[PDB]
């Protein structure tokens, strides 16, 4: 008894594929399965996998056709006695692994070779024998290992040469299904939703009226009559073969004598909404053709003159208690377990329990507020409600990313979480992993079971989100905890204490915005209804949908160019680079293009293009999909941002409104300090320190971009969303929406010109719907991008071309400056802000009065220091002597505290 | 191919020739001064060699 690690993979067809992932369903050998060694007849069971380092039959006797295989190969399907060569029809004369498969009479044979150990090797087809026999047993002919094939889906990987170089079993692990669902081998960290789940039924329940009798169903035919309280044995609304499983009430038979000349007059065109069964029979071995007006259905002169019947059965159902129906062995009642229903006329599935609903005596069924059957009356007069189909929901897999581990936890969304545990170990769940264990269960507050994660008591910053307040993470086996909102802090409030900063720092932070998206086009008549005319004529009937679709996509494309134009083309003149790149003590390189390099992009703007990944020639595909080019090249968009930075460096604020006015860039930074409420002396006395902080902040940005993981996250999301929408549209062309084939020229080549028009219509309607869905969702996406481009144009005017007082609009501090940089399908702002720090404590008063005259500070607050009172600004400590020019007087000090002999 | 188009065939008489290229198709657009200045126009055949 050994294990088959990854053995038994073969090419499923004879079609060449290269560099792709292909999902298929067929009989395969599950990974890490049980393989029975041999160091003896063996059952077949719909296929086997055979190795070694054959005779096929049904009874291994003379009464059952058998087969024998054997570089001279002899395949002879004859009743060889186990001297017998009779009763046979087929003859054929011309680490090793073999696969055997019996289907539709043919017996397929695959074979491989390699000079059970570990590894995987791929087999190829050899024979396909139309034996057409029944194979259940076999025996070897003389260290051979036997597997078994089961219906499973695999994901097979091809390479450039078209060789199967890997596979995945999509029913082995939760991770294996996750890989199979997203169609990849490496998976990022996160939580993904996958196939649903549902508890499988547990039993069969039947309840029929206990009345038993022999029915006159036969007497009436050979001789309007009613039949009731019998058991018949045995079409316009029912199938004859399906009549012996439904229970009716008072089946009626209409009988009369008419020759075959009038049988073709009894049918609708008999009510129009009613059903029934009609029989007729002739043997030859009155009527009215005059009446004023016709008759309503089911209501009641010459002679036919017979010379040498029609029974219209009517069925009434689900109205009164069931009394007429065929043989059905009853069953006992089971409650509180997902079972099957076969009540009088209600076949379903669910959970039963006693009810508390006051049925009226003349009622037998129940209904909800939405017309669902949430109650029933047992044929033995009992009210039991069949609430819900036991259980179902969704399944989500939590993974750290497959780059750090292969351990995952599984969440079941909406379950009491005790039913799941019972079904897992009872083998009662449709998602059936071959290798999966349960060690511990946590019940999320409202998100259901969590299996594979251990609860911890501490709290962290919610790596992966789950449920309501409960998140999960790997480093913190994976652990599930409760969210932590932040750091608890306290402040001692008082009435005569204030805090004033005594130092600051320069901070530069980045901001990423998308402004545009891909500009695609379609060829309506080529995507649908390809290079053909029989189909092209059929598509003219659907009005002019193609013209509508082309107009909508042309509107989106022309809008993307307005987006980029509105954000960047905000300068009237193209200022040349100052060819100095050192102002005051500020280093402006790495944001201005280098003149000694080929590409005219700044250093920081070159790292942004190496972060986002997308994966004349003039290539074209068969599907009619294409992407148009932008109007502004990447070298023109980069010339706009270099002009904007050059204008800010020299001439500062006043470019745009008016004409650019020079300024040495050290005088304006002083002016930018007055905006945030700090005097000029602060800059001019600490210019060297401030310049150092500026240069360091830029360097950290450059280093971070080089060695980060995801800062251009929003720009990548736009690329992924557009590629996912096109891939869905392309893969919808390999789908047959009801026709026998999904490719034209395969039904257009085998046609009758009467039957091929119905399948072509099936594809046309299916492909038109998929096109409309693509256009609708692109219109919604394009409106969301327009919102982000409108905001980016506001930030260019208010953060780059000026100074902003709106709180936290540009940056996070006080917004000295801001520089733009170009990114693929986006823009990056670098906000330079001012951050005070190093608080101190002081004593303060509202006002000061000298000689009965109060003195309020014209601008600032009063402080005490430790020796004498002073007046200072709020954002920086710079005490000043209290004089008559800092203060002003208003009234007498009767409600304002404090006094000192320091004024004037 | 992915969309169940052949895109490549084997010559019965010992060769393999690419069916991929579906020759040329696209959309045409007309550039006009506006039937007022003049009546001469230019045509753009999009995505062709
Ligand atoms: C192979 O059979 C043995 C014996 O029952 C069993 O313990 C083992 O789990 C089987 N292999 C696998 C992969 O399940
Ligand atoms: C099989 O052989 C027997 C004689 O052993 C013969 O009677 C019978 O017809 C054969 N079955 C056929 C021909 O289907
Ligand atoms: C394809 O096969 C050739 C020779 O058999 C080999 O040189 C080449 O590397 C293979 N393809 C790849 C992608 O390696
Ligand atoms: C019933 O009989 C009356 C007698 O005049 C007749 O007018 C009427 O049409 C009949 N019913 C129907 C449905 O025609
Ligand atoms: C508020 O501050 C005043 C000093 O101006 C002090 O006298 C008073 O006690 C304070 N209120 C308190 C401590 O509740
Ligand atoms: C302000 O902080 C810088 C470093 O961030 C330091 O070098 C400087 O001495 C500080 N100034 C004061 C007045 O504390
Ligand atoms: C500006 O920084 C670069 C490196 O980022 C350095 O090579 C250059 O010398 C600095 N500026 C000046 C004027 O040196
Ligand atoms: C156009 O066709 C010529 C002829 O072979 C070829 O050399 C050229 O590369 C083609 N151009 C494009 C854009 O396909
Ligand atoms: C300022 O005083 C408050 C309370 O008086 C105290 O909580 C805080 O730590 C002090 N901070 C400094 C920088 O002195
Ligand atoms: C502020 O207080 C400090 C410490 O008490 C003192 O050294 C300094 O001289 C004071 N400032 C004045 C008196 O202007």
């Amino acid at each position: 008894q050994h294990t088959s690690s990854m053995r038994g993979v073969y090419y499923p067809d004879e079609i060449f594929r290269s560099d792709t992932l292909y999902l298929t369903q067929d009989l395969f050998l599950p990974f890490y399965s049980n393989v029975t060694g041999f160091h003896p007849v063996i059952p077949f069971k719909d296929g086997i996998y055979f190795a070694a380092t054959w005779v096929f039959g049904s009874t291994m006797n003379n009464k059952s056709q058998s087969v024998i295989i054997i570089t001279n190969v002899v395949i002879r399907a004859c009743n060889f006695e186990l001297d017998n060569a009779f009763n046979c029809t087929f003859e054929y004369i011309s680490l090793r692994e073999f696969v055997f498969k019996n289907k539709d009479g043919f017996l397929y044979v695959y074979k491989g070779y390699q000079p059970l150990p570990s590894g995987f090797n791929t087999l190829k087809p050899i024979f396909k024998l139309p034996l057409g026999i029944n194979i259940t047993n076999f025996r070897a002919i003389l260290a051979y290992f036997v597997g078994y094939l089961k219906p499973t889906t695999f994901m097979l990987k091809y390479d450039e040469n078209g060789t199967i170089t890997d596979a995945v079993d999509c029913s082995q692990n939760p991770l294996a299904e996750l890989k199979c669902s997203v169609k990849s081998f490496e998976i990022d960290k996160g939580i993904y939703q996958t196939s649903n789940f549902r508890v499988v039924p547990s039993g069969d329940v039947v309840r029929f009226p206990n009345i038993t009798n022999l029915c006159p169903f036969g007497e009436v035919f050979n001789a309007r009559k009613k039949i009731s309280n019998c058991v018949a044995d045995y079409c316009y609304g029912v199938s004859a073969t399906k009549l012996n499983d439904l229970c009716f009430s008072n089946v009626y038979a209409d009988s009369f004598v008419v020759k075959g000349d009038d049988v073709r007059q009894i049918a609708p065109g008999l009510p129009d909404d009613f059903m029934g069964c009609v029989l007729a029979w002739n043997t030859r071995n009155k009527y009215r053709y005059l009446r004023h007006g016709k008759l309503r259905p089911f209501e009641r002169l010459n002679d036919y003159g017979f010379y040498t019947r029609v029974v219209v059965l009517s069925f009434e159902l689900l109205n009164a208690p069931a009394t007429v129906c065929g043989p059905k062995l009853s069953t006992d009642l089971i409650k509180n377990q997902c079972v099957n229903f076969n009540f009088n006329g209600l076949t379903g599935t669910g959970v039963l329990t006693p009810s508390s609903k006051r049925f009226q005596p003349f009622q037998q069924f129940g209904r909800d507020v939405s017309d669902f059957t949430d109650s029933v009356r047992d044929p033995k007069t009992s009210e039991i409600l069949d609430i819900s189909p036991c259980s179902f929901g969704g399944v989500s897999v939590i993974t750290p990313g497959t780059n750090a581990s292969s351990e995952v936890a599984v969440l079941y969304q909406d379950v009491n979480c005790t039913d799941v545990s019972t079904a897992i170990h009872a083998d009662q769940l449709t998602p059936a992993w071959r290798i999966y264990s349960t060690g511990n269960n946590v019940f999320q507050t409202q998100a259901g079971c969590l299996i594979g994660a251990e609860h911890v008591d501490t709290s962290y910053e919610c790596d992966i989100p789950i449920g309501a307040g409960i998140c999960a993470s790997y480093h913190t086996s994976i652990v599930a905890y409760t969210m932590s909102l932040g750091a608890d802090s306290s402040i001692a409030y008082s009435n005569n204490t204030i805090a004033i900063p005594t130092n600051f720092s320069i901070s530069i932070t980045t901001e990423v915005m998308p402004v545009s998206m891909a500009k695609t086009s379609v060829d309506c008549n080529m995507y649908i209804c390809g290079d053909s005319t029989e189909c092209a004529n059929l598509l003219l009937q659907y009005g002019s949908f193609c013209t509508q679709l082309n107009r909508a996509l042309s509107g989106i494309a022309a809008e993307q160019d307005r987006n980029t134009r509105e954000v960047f083309a905000q300068v009237k003149q193209m200022y040349k680079t100052p060819t100095l790149k050192y102002f005051g003590g500020f280093n402006f390189s790495q944001i201005l293009p280098d003149p000694l390099k080929p590409t005219k992009r700044s250093f920081i703007e070159d790292l942004l293009f190496n972060k986002v990944t997308l994966a004349l020639i003039c290539a074209q595909k068969f599907n009619g999909l294409t992407v148009l080019p932008p109007l502004l090249t990447d070298d023109m968009i980069a010339a706009y941002t270099a002009a904007l930075v050059s204008g800010t460096a020299t001439a500062g604020w006043t470019f745009g409104a008016g004409a650019a006015l020079q300024i040495p860039f050290a005088m304006q930074m002083a002016y930018r300090f007055n905006g945030i409420g700090v005097t000029q002396n602060v800059l001019y006395e600490n210019q060297k320190q401030i310049a150092n902080q500026f240069n360091k902040a830029i360097s950290q940005i450059q280093e971070s971009l080089t060695t980060t993981s995801t800062a251009l996250g929003k720009l990548q999301d736009v690329v992924n969303q557009n590629a996912q929408a096109l891939n869905t549209l392309v893969k919808q062309l390999s789908s047959n929406f009801g026709a026998i084939s999904s490719v034209l020229n395969d039904i257009l080549s085998r046609l009758d010109k009467v039957e091929a028009e119905v399948q072509i219509d099936r594809l046309i309607t299916g492909r038109l719907q998929s096109l409309q869905t693509y256009v609708t969702q692109q219109l919604i996406r394009a409106a969301e991008i327009r919102a982000s481009a409108n905001l980016a144009a506001t930030k260019m005017s208010e953060c780059v071309l000026g100074q902003s007082k709106r709180v936290d609009f540009c940056g996070k501090g006080y917004h000295l400056m801001s520089f733009p940089q170009a990114a693929p399908h986006g823009v990056v702002f670098l906000h330079v802000t001012y951050v005070p720090s190093q608080e101190r404590n002081f004593t303060t008063a509202p006002a000061i009065c000298h000689e009965g005259k109060a003195y309020f500070p014209r601008e600032g607050v009063f402080v005490f220091n430790g020796t004498s009172w002073f007046i200072t600004q709020r954002n920086f400590f710079s005490p000043q002597i209290i004089t008559t020019d800092n203060t002003f007087v208003s009234g007498n000090c009767d409600v304002v505290i404090g006094i000192i002999n320091n004024t004037v």
